[PDB]
């Protein structure tokens, strides 16, 4: 019922651009909105990918591999799922495995890929593909990860136990005073909401 | 090791601003970055909140209350956790309940509140508090919810079964062709990774 009437560039940098968006509301009226867009965005493609790397080992608990790095806009360190924009002539799945290797050194398998999902709908048009990659830690190819930091890419790898990720994250916060990514937290939260107090839920039924 | 050296305003809008951030890297060299910040951001406070509203009923399955609305920066409709910025003289918790009621009409209680988490660390400084709110669906006040939208706020409410969330989201995507928010998808994913194929792990053990 609603649609975009027009978009006029307000300001543009080398990598990001701010635009004045004009759109038609449900009841005919016309309103404006300030929107953010990346200049690297390709037609019919998402801006980038995010990887949920489940480190697995035989007869051993799983781990979620995350990365910590300084983020200029935050003015401080952040804990995030490995990520990156999708390079030219690259599929989201391909990007996923690449960026995971570049930032962590691990080599994994695509387990599942999501459709394009938005990062901040009210602020930008940025979308990513959330890709779940399973890493075999028993494999010799993963015995000693060899990260490949690009120029300006300083990444600290952090492998956290999955069964109590949310708590590991809060521990990390209280100890280093850094910021957890909203997507990483959502995921951790969900794990707690489904795992925590197994017998507690089917107890009130009685 | 790293820190912010300077931050020069590239261009500003009424609600959003873009700026050149100059910082120090680990080694010693200097680099620049394009960052996005909101003009409405308060001191020592997060930009806003996102509510994970768990609709509950006795002898009944839980539902997650989500909202669908047109997003100018996206040029389309999005499925999202109810959200919004924190108003003046508002606590993250208060903002959570207010926005939930305004957008859905439901009246709920605070279950938990995350610390401030980043929306998109590589692009902006934006942070939110993710608040998990329970809604007593047995209570008459919730038997017939009544949203209180503001000017230019048009929201469709959608209650999706919790234990079936990710598939309900994929259905919606395949049927309506809209976009699911990255945080909503993440949460949904974690649910599947923890609940789906519950006997798959123990069977692979024997």
């Amino acid at each position: 019922k609603q649609y975009i009437i027009s978009e006029e560039l307000i300001s543009e940098g080398k990598w990001v651009k701010l635009e004045k968006t004009t759109y038609m509301d449900p009841t005919g009226k016309t309103r404006t909105w300030e929107s953010v867009k990346r200049t690297t965005r390709k037609e019919q493609t998402a801006d980038g990918v995010a990887v949920i790397p489940v480190l697995q080992r035989t007869l051993h608990y799983e781990c979620i591999v995350l990365v910590k790095q300084f983020r200029p806009p935050m003015g401080g360190y952040c804990i995030e799922f490995p990520a990156g924009l999708i390079d030219d002539g690259e599929t989201p799945e391909a990007a996923a495995l690449r960026e995971l290797e570049e930032e962590t050194g691990y080599k994994g398998d695509i387990a599942e890929c999501s459709p394009a999902v938005c990062m901040d709908p009210g602020l930008s048009n940025c979308t990513i593909h959330i890709v779940t990659v399973t890493i075999n830690g028993d494999d010799a190819e993963n015995a000693r990860p060899k990260p490949k930091p690009g120029d300006g890419e300083f990444v600290e790898v952090i492998s956290l136990p999955k069964n109590d990720l949310l708590q590991r994250l809060d521990a990390l916060v209280a100890e280093e005073h850094l910021t957890v990514d909203a997507r990483v937290y959502s995921y951790a939260l969900a794990l707690k909401h489904a795992n925590a107090k197994p017998f507690e839920v089917p107890f009130l039924k009685f």
